[PDB]
């Protein structure tokens, strides 16, 4: 009876998300709290139950849990913030994506921070995620599209976020890999906005961020959704 | 033999360091990650045997650890961002090492963060450095 | 380094940040190093 006690709920009030394409500086961040934290309803933990049918792994991944241990994170689409950076910077990224003539990683890097008196030795789970651009490839010619300074384009994601993450008992987190069973291509996909805007010397004039959002989006350009699994 | 079993080495991933002068803003600011920062190969671990010889101490230190034990940080020289900074807070310092009789600090702080499935109960290692300048001094000139 | 640029009113249209180096630079005004030792 001392190892039978359990089931204090650890709902992590803290998530923190960023994406970070080069060394230079971290494009897109947001954090957010409990209002863009969804606790899940008993009707949308039956909901849940219903969308992934056929799968095994995925359907005692649904019935492992209480149905509240369960949340949904939203993330505004929108930067909460400015691309703060310096101009000499912003031109060794683009001179180097011009003709640097090597790779270039991005970390999309999904974070979270639980509560304290509700327990847990350990605090900052998360893990990156790592895609990897060619020396001009096609997404990184969409990205030279974009840093030409141009207010039109956009961009073409190949599927680096994912929707469901089992938030575990321990210091890092991790998708599942049960509702989405294919690790690399059930990882959702993603579409961007640079956005300049009038006030590079003409390229400090105008004022620059990151906007994020779904393939297709309906209103998850303001908000998009991911769904994680606490312990 | 529970005492005995030890050497899951700990390389840790995160470093951030910042220069702030004076309690308006930290000027300097970056952090890094693993492509700035270089595992040794067992070369430059015999190359950091090598260029301090006849020092005991160092000689001692560098026969301690593990060759991947060492790793070497690298940081940008250019910010990672602006002096994001109000101009009456800059106007109050610039005016301060005018005229501010007193002294003001610099702190240098390096500081790091390991990875956490490696192990460790602590994480956030660091310390600060103490730089002291005169009211109106000659490297506060230079600063003028 | 100071590093202004233009784009204090006139200090504000210029636009600022600070670069580290060492005393005599050779690539590290770019990537300046230092070495840690973990445990």
């Amino acid at each position: 009876l001392i190892r039978s006690v359990v089931g204090v709920v650890n709902q992590p009030i803290d998530v923190t998300v960023t994406l970070k394409l080069g060394g230079y500086e971290p494009l897109f961040t947001m954090s957010a709290q409990q209002p863009s934290i969804v606790p899940f309803t008993p009707q949308a933990y039956e909901e849940l139950s219903q969308q992934f049918d056929p799968y095994p792994l995925a359907m005692q991944f649904i019935s492992q849990y209480s149905p509240e241990d369960i949340v949904t994170a939203q993330i505004e689409g929108s930067s909460g913030a400015l691309w703060r950076i310096s101009p000499p910077s912003r031109a060794q990224m683009k001179q180097e994506l011009y003709n640097g003539t090597a790779d270039i990683t991005l970390r999309f890097t999904w974070n979270f921070q639980r509560d304290l008196a509700k327990g847990g030795t350990v605090e900052y789970t998360n893990e990156k995620h790592t895609l990897e651009l060619a020396p001009n490839s096609t997404a990184r010619r969409q990205l030279a599209q974009l840093l030409e300074g141009r207010p039109d384009q956009s961009v073409v994601i190949p599927h680096l976020f994912p929707k469901y993450i089992r938030a575990p008992n321990g210091p890092e987190a991790n998708p599942v890999k049960q509702l989405q069973p294919d690790e690399e291509e059930d990882y959702l996909g993603v579409r961007i906005q640079l956005r300049r805007e009038q006030v590079g010397t003409k390229a400090s004039d105008f004022l620059e961020w990151w906007v994020i959002e779904l393939q297709d989006c309906k209103a998850d350009c303001n908000l998009l959704p991911m769904v994680i699994f606490s312990d």
